[PDB]
């Protein structure tokens, strides 16, 4: 074919940053 040549940290405190429901299923940025 064409041969082309040339963060935010937190803590596990309950009221501050808690893990919401289904944390194991949906984990990542939209988890806490």
């Amino acid at each position: 074919k064409m041969v082309v040549t040339l963060v935010v940290t937190t803590i596990l405190e309950s009221p501050y940053v808690m893990m919401k429901k289904n944390h194991e299923m949906l984990e990542g940025n939209e988890r806490y």
